[PDB]
């Protein structure tokens, strides 16, 4: 390629060794064209074969643990202990989808029992199943370089679904992505499958991502990042001659409601709060960004404990220069406003200071520019006049990944009113706990109403994430020999199937 | 301002004036709908199921009025309308069963594990809930089953979403009567009228304001690609983009092998009957037939041609649809590379038409792939099977794809199917695409333009999921969890635990 670029050492701001190519529409077209060419064969593989591929990728990842961790550590400044845990998460996530595919449940086989002798017209034999949309484009998250990136949840679920994947490598961690790509390449060689099943593209020129999202052979997109770029790419996906599904997690402030009784039951609630908002130096998509509380002594004590803890926080090294500068200018800018109080920790640039904002519900209603997310070790506390004031505020919240509630049995009557409101604005409700942890299981819902997600009827994490890359096809009166195995009368795959409305 | 329906047979106005609603009524309707959204999705499944059954009953009680009125507004024969009323009513009952079933909840739960290290596994449970108020645009060609109380309205209500219908200007009187039925059903069930609102108007600003209203959370649409895509774009430019489920059109490609033509001497007759059903005004009408260059095909073409010449004049749904049909068929028959056979007809009636061309010419005119709504269809004679397969690789999205063959063709059919799966929502074998069974396995839609959301169906039990989104609940106490997710499963619904089938 005409140009190359280097990763930035997260700790020094200087370039790290190893040059990466700056791909353009030329490579996009080649990758997409090749991906399209193997799409059909890939979705028609036996479930066990595709399941094996996912397990092999998981294994290859673990075999390169050292390289990944060392490289990702310098590119992102995330501690090694965290990266070691993320590698495992990533690997187990791949295995989870391996089980799903092998399971055959994703087929969602459904069949109507024919009825030749019904009048006036006979009831035909109809059977439907899910199949892969085709090549899928993936943009990884900068804050989770492994579990939400090259081999993250979007890639994993898309491959499981039977969709070839093309990753637009994030410029914040090119070296990490490349190693992951080397792992997937090896997995494909061992499984003896086409390399075009997975392609990693690199480049620091936005034209790349734009060309990838607009390519006619791309049939869906997975994205994790900022609302600005995320919405721009989303719009691009819907202006195409053929609009394609766009699953992007754009941001959230994850509203948290804390009742007085909860603060009494847990003396260290403030400590727990500060630990949640400062985890990963506050760089969690699920970070509790705003806390609504009642105007009682408990809250004042709570605020004071949190404040004291915030002052003691060690300097934080964020993910990218850009993310650092946005954080610095935004917190300083918000703390300048009237009606808001801010407590900062001690920190010298390039490091950033943790912050805790405090304001009243009146001012919260007055400054609508406060519901916006500020990515970093920062959070806001909104002191409300009473519970009714608190419920009123929940009615106006924007979409969020999560919504948390801290209460005891004596609050249940009001909590009962709050839940229906939170269900409407969040993808996941957390009770007497914190939103940061995200369990990769079967019941997970990671996403929610806009901006939490650009497709609230889905999840980017959990077994159900696979459905985002599938579409149903009905088969009418086809002979047994022409029907896909999943829909044959004898059910040779022995998968769960729903007949005439009865549970599978 | 007011407007009148047009008599489909005369072009003159029919009695009864209808209001021309604007953004003012849109805001009122949407605001009221939003106000009852929460209570509506929180009703017991049996209550909402009952509402759907009552609507079905009220519709049947007004059968006479609906048929008489719809007949004059659309020119569709009474026998057809009588059958559509039943379809509509049974469709509502189908969703009544689904709701009552509790299956739409898709309850899923992860078994917690307090003692796992390093970190414990939380108790997580998820279910589907209504998106909120939904906007619906009915189809002009199916004034009952795809309109005011059609599949979108029925599945949306079943899902727990209030519905606001932008009445189609081609059948205002029909819609109003249906709205009177739903109004009565809501009174009997003693539920808020804002659960369902019918808006009327011949000014496009109405539909645009409805699709753009911030309280509207999803849209159901059946109609032209032009208007459909325009409203779709509106839906995605909103500060908050909303799902848009629109069926915009299709040519429903049909592949016929020589052996099939030999096995059914009357295959040509069957074809002509399928393309002329409802005077060709079916969304699933076989619009293009690919065949091999053999004597069988020549005989086939000649039989079809002869039948086409005998077809009685057709009265289309409205004048606009009539004129588009007339100018488009006359315009297409004007290409050198296309032969056309017309039936005898005098305006306002239209003539049926059968176009014939070679695969070579088909490759030269990509526009021939565009749908011409009316009693017309095209036959493309191919050099051989390989030529036929090559053509299938370039087809645009379609609702259906049909194949006519016998065992001796299975080897080539085996290659064709994977190609057709990619471009169609429903594959039909040795039959015709026109009929659409309202069951559980149905998939009515498909890749664009067949649908603007290929991962869904606008007909069938699964249509309900278009109006639902999942919510996860973590560590909530039993008393605060919705019934569908309580530990004891009081609703006795199917639920999936840790990956095991529900
Ligand atoms: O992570 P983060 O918080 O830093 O979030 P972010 O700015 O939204 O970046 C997430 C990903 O999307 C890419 N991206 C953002 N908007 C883009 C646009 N409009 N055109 C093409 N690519 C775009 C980024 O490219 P870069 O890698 O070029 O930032 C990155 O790979
Ligand atoms: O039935 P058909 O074949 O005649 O199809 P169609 O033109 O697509 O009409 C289907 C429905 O959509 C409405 N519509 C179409 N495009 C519109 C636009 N861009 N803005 C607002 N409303 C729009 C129509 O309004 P009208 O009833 O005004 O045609 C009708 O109710």
């Amino acid at each position: 390629t005409d140009n190359v670029f280097y990763a930035t050492n997260a700790f020094t701001g200087e370039a790290l060794p190893l040059a990466f190519p700056v791909h353009t529409e030329v490579e996009v077209n080649q990758a997409a064209t090749a991906a399209a060419k193997v799409a059909r064969d890939f979705r028609r593989l036996n479930n066990s074969k595709r399941a094996s591929l996912l397990r092999t990728i998981a294994s290859e990842l673990e075999a390169r643990s050292d390289d990944i961790i060392a490289r990702a550590h310098l590119e992102t400044a995330l501690p090694e202990v965290r990266l070691t845990g993320e590698i495992a998460r990533t690997a187990n996530q791949l295995r989870l989808f391996a089980d799903v595919v092998n399971s055959g449940s994703y087929h969602q086989a459904i069949l109507d029992t024919p009825n030749p002798t019904r009048a006036p017209l006979p009831k035909p034999d109809i059977r439907r199943q899910q199949i892969a949309l085709g090549p899928v484009a993936v943009f990884g998250a900068s804050n989770f370089p492994l579990a939400f990136s090259a081999a993250g949840g979007d890639t994993a679920s898309a491959l499981a679904a039977g969709c070839p994947v093309i990753v637009k490598g994030h410029t914040a961690h090119p070296g990490t992505s490349q190693i992951v790509a080397e792992c997937i390449e090896q997995a494909l060689k061992q499984e003896q499958l086409p390399q075009a099943i997975f392609t990693l593209l690199q480049g620091n020129q936005r034209a790349l991502g734009q060309a990838l999202v607009s390519h006619p052979e791309i049939k869906a997109v997975g994205f994790t990042g900022s609302v600005g770029g995320g919405r721009a790419l989303f719009n691009l996906a819907h202006e195409r001659p053929e609009p394609i599904p766009f699953y992007g997690e754009l941001g959230a402030i994850n509203p948290t409601f804390i009742f007085p009784s909860a603060m009494r039951a847990k003396a260290d609630l403030a400590d727990q709060f500060v630990a949640s908002m400062t985890m990963g130096c506050g760089q969690f998509c699920t970070k509790p960004g705003v806390v609504f509380a009642l105007n009682t002594p408990e809250t004042q004590a709570f605020i004071e404990t949190a404040q004291s803890l915030i002052r003691q926080q060690s300097p934080s090294t964020l993910l990218t220069p850009g993310i650092r500068d946005s954080y610095q200018s935004q917190v300083v800018s918000r703390g300048s406003d009237d009606g808001i109080d801010v407590t900062f920790s001690q920190a010298e640039s390039p490091c950033v200071a943790s912050a805790l904002f405090v304001t009243s519900s009146e001012n919260w209603r007055k400054h609508p520019a406060w519901e916006e997310e500020i990515f970093g070790p920062q959070s806001l506390i909104v002191v409300c006049e009473n519970v009714a004031d608190m419920l009123s505020l929940s009615e106006m919240l924007a979409g969020s990944l999560t919504a948390t509630i801290h209460a005891t049995e004596e609050d249940y009557p009001q909590v009962s009113q709050l839940i229906p409101r939170l269900e409407e604005i969040a993808g996941r409700l957390v009770f007497n706990g914190w939103p940061t942890g995200v369990e990769v299981g079967y019941a997970m819902v990671h996403g929610g109403p806009y901006p939490a997600s650009t497709h609230s009827a889905s999840t980017s994490v959990g077994a159900e994430a696979i459905h985002r890359w599938l579409r149903p096809v009905a088969y009418q009166a086809l002979p047994e020999s022409l029907l896909p195995d999943s829909l044959k009368a004898e059910n040779p795959l022995e998968i769960a199937r729903a007949v005439d409305g009865k549970a599978a």
